[PDB]
């Protein structure tokens, strides 16, 4: 219908969800925020993606482990693993990691690019519980999925809610 039936549309917002090989956490998390969007009528103001700080996994499935945990939840992933560009500095508004070695990775690139838009921040640093980080679950076992899984519903609605 009409472009003026509902509220003027927002400027299309955007965040990049990234860990070091892109096929464990930086999905999962990429995956429940696009279920967010998608369930409150509002996926076409986001462009949502998820990338690596290394080139270790290009073009990987997410991790099978993970998939099943996001299978059980009713949100199947669909994602290639990709290394993050110099583009994506300059083009996301977020870029949110997991942990602190992900942290001083990305603000070591940032500084070698000559845009950097994105607010740098770990996703954690949303939770309303106060758990910083998200631990790796590459060397865990099925509750450790299900963990970052609930850690990211926490901080992915929060970060929705309320940006930094």
């Amino acid at each position: 219908g009409s472009h003026m039936e509902f509220m003027a549309e927002q400027a299309t917002k955007s965040v990049l969800f990234v860990c070091l090989g892109n096929i464990c956490r930086s999905p999962i998390a990429e995956a429940v925020f696009r279920k967010l969007v998608t369930d409150q009528n509002i996926s076409e103001n986001w462009r949502v993606d998820s990338a690596a700080t290394s080139g270790y996994e290009i073009g990987n499935p997410p991790d099978y482990r993970g998939q099943s945990c996001m299978k059980r939840h009713g949100i199947p992933m669909s994602h290639v693993a990709r290394q993050i560009t110099k583009e994506d500095f300059a083009t996301f508004d977020y870029i949110l990691c997991m942990d602190e070695s992900n942290l001083r990775d990305l603000n070591r690139k940032s500084n070698q690019v000559k845009t950097c838009k994105a607010k740098i921040e770990l996703l954690g640093s949303y939770d309303p519980q106060k758990q910083l980080i998200i631990e790796d679950p590459y060397y865990g076992n099925d509750s450790d999925f299900e963990t970052v899984y609930q850690q990211c519903v926490r901080c992915c609605r929060a970060f929705l809610e309320k940006a930094h």
